[PDB]
């Protein structure tokens, strides 16, 4: 559920 609004947007399935 960890999503970072960046480029590229890094999202961990947590």
């Amino acid at each position: 559920g960890r999503c970072y609004k960046s480029k590229p947007p890094i999202c961990f399935p947590d």
